[PDB]
């Protein structure tokens, strides 16, 4: 390998010691009698020193001549001291010129000349090279390593459904029909189906986290047509309330690991995460439409509550209750899908619930109807057709125990954490109406 | 929750406690004195034991009424007793048929009436109810975690890239076209050019687990239309070995972890699975066809090694160095693709290799071509336009260090790890040439 150590890695053990470093030519400063190299690696910057009388004179002139953005790797001799910005510094003893950089730059990586994000996004590699785009792609490596961690504490088994499908759905839209040989197919928007189907085989905590696919017809700063969804369904729970409390605890999680993980990232993006205060508040569907009737804004009851619904009830929260995260829960039964169980005692409610992060839904789920009959009649009650879904009513009829999952999506959950404008900054490839390259 | 532990969490400690188990009903004892139920969960099976002393008259009363298959509850007292064959039985207290189950079964949960495996695929929830089913998926999950577990220790940092794109990411044949609204698209055979654009960015070290899509023609064991890639690419290497130094580390890590933590599902499928033996055997494309021709199969240098072929150099290294996974390197050049890089003093072979498992190939990588002039003249060799990957060439125009990286099937590692006759075993809803439903 070129390099021994990224620059985080060398600390005052390493003093007087050899090491190898590489990374891209972030600065080069001539001044004379020495000569400075700065180095940026995944971590950050490295110092190369090159006082004349320490280094071979033809180190001494190849300095020079180096670029920006250059990939390079050093040899040399780790020397601790004050007159280091980073404490340290490295003495030079091979220079490498790994490979050279052309000289316009698609963006400036010093983050002088801002760019918009369309050349952002062409541009991703160079992007990623700004530290404050690092530290959000780093965050979100954690936010799935966290969140898998606590499935797996839990007792939960990663499963693996398919995404190329040709079953019914609830909808109807926003499909990415394909060609599968002789028959038509579509891209998965959601393991729904499959995760349910799987509680009946004895799993009974099962997760999975993988792409989905939607052809969102409009763009919006929290959609794409490509995502990655964290979902789960888990057996034998005696209420929806059950599924809620492991999510907030599972967010917490996700949440914590990123403070105690992930200081320096939020550092450079000048962002304090607040520490998560649990039991997340529960506002009914009934006392959101209330809320949100007294801000002049109108939802009827029976129907979903819109984006401008969610934003105006995000802000209500944190002034009134200081709380980013908080569910919706007991929605109207006609607002949900057919397969989320209603309260026997109040049908006209239903055991779904939407977790909201600063203003914008992060997770829908719900108990599901796990009653053969019951759940037949509410597909039909959808003014849907039953026998569409026999292939998985089928898993239903030989034995299902209660239960109840949600799905949570990876990039809603980043880009709310993190509160960014815009969706776009927490994927490397957007995919949207109009993006479909890189 | 309607249960507190699984069969397998009940250890001596809980003499006398009092515990809620659940699952499915396995068999029932109707006696006159006494009755019976053994219950089944993800774990193996429960005794309860119901004398009509001790137990409530409306419990004795409802066992009898119990069916194979439904799914009940039970709160009661663990007893730990030479008697119960299990070591313990649960005496019941309350007893709650949580969803009743139809006959006939679409598969034989006892294991006595053998299915063909289409049955099987198309009842994976009654699949799963049998251990040695079970026991497959519960190793696949373990599999998974481990290889994450392994690249963050080495310092890898997980990716996610798009699976819907314009170019076809391993060229022209075994692909499936799709419209992404008015643009022509493609699924992604693989994420290769993806992540090399992502070590022009300093991250240096990533990986990713997700689906890959490639429409085969042809239908056989160990090919699938829908599978799970385990990839990864790393910079600052020097050659390809390096990249095999890992994938052999990366891979014994997951064979030893099934080892510890899955012995019990390996008793299950009556399985001795290895500990792995590092360094693998590295063999030479060119010593690959010496072996062979020893032993009367001719193949033309530059063709590529046939799955009888395959096979015997699978039985030879196995015999010969105690081998069940070795490499294949140095492969020709003309065999390869455009993005690997060509031995600089011997161009007719290239830095590309491939791992075998069992006689079966698991992973192919190698060191990238990451000299953009060189890599450009590479894509006109294969007939290819250059124009169709500006994308991808312009990562390699800004500081591109040398980089190279790996595709690993997890089907394909799993089916192999556990000498599985169908890759269909180790992948909940195949996908293949005739199998697009459930
Ligand atoms: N049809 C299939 N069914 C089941 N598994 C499959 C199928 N096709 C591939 N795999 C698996 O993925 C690995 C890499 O794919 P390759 O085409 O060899 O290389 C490539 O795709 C390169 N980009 C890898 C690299 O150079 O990094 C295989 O070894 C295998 O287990
Ligand atoms: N087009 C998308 N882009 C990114 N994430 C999405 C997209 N569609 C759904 N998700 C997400 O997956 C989750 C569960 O799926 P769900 O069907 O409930 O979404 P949704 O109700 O349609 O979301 P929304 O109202 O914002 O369109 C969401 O809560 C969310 O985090
Ligand atoms: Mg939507
Ligand atoms: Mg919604
Ligand atoms: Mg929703």
């Amino acid at each position: 390998m070129y390099r021994t150590h990224y620059s985080s890695e060398i600390t005052e053990e390493l003093n007087g010691q050899k090491v190898k470093v590489a990374g891209w030519v972030w600065e080069v400063k001539d001044l004379g009698g020495i000569k400075f190299l700065w180095i940026r690696d995944r971590d950050g910057i490295v110092q190369i020193t090159a006082p004349k009388k320490k280094v071979d004179p033809e180190l001494f002139k190849l300095i020079p001549k180096l670029r920006s953005e250059d990939v390079v790797a050093v040899e040399g001799v780790v020397n601790f001291t004050p007159k280091a910005k980073l404490g340290f510094e490295i003495l030079p003893e091979k220079i490498v010129v790994l490979n050279r950089a052309e000289t316009p730059l698609p963006l400036d990586p010093t983050g002088k000349v801002k760019a918009e994000l369309d050349t952002r996004l062409d541009n991703r590699f160079m992007d990623l090279r700004r530290p404050e785009v690092m530290a959000i792609f780093k965050i979100r490596s954690s936010v799935f390593k966290a969140v898998r961690d606590f499935f797996h504490e839990n007792g939960f088994i990663e499963i693996h459904t398919p995404k190329i499908i040709a079953t019914a759905t609830e909808g109807g839209t926003e499909l990415f029909p394909m060609k599968y040989f002789e028959e038509d197919a579509f891209l998965a928007q959601s393991p729904q189906l499959y995760k349910q189907i799987m509680m009946a085989s004895g799993l009974d905590r099962v997760y999975e986290i993988a792409p989905i696919f939607r052809a969102e017809e409009h763009n919006t700063t929290r959609h794409l047509n490509e995502a990655w969804s964290i979902d789960s369904e888990m057996a034998f729970i005696e209420d929806e309330e059950e599924v809620m409390s492991f999510l907030e605890r599972l967010v917490a999680h996700a949440i914590n690991y990123v403070r105690e993980h992930n200081a320096k990232e939020l550092d450079i993006l000048n962002f304090e995460l607040e520490e998560p205060k649990l039991p997340f508040p529960r506002v009914s569907y009934d006392k959101a439409l209330e809320i949100l009737g007294d801000l002049g804004k109108e939802i009827p009851w029976g129907e979903d509550i819109d984006t401008e619904g969610e934003r105006l009830l995000g802000k209500y929260m944190m002034e009134n209750e200081n709380a980013p995260l908080y569910f919706l829960y007991q929605y109207p039964s006609e607002a949900k899908p057919f397969y989320i169980m209603k309260y026997d005692n109040k049908p006209e409610i239903c055991r779904a619930f939407d977790l909201e992060y600063r203003g914008v839904e992060i997770s829908s789920g719900g108990q599901r109807e796990h009653r053969h009959d019951i759940l037949v009649e509410q597909i039909k009650e959808k003014g849907l057709n039953p026998e569409s879904f026999e292939f998985y009513l089928k898993a239903f009829r030989y034995g299902m125990p209660p239960h109840g999952g949600f799905g949570l999506g990876a990039e809603r959950l980043i880009k709310q954490m993190l509160d960014l404008p815009n969706i776009r900054e927490v994927i490397l490839f957007p995919r949207d109406r109009r993006r479909l390259t890189p």
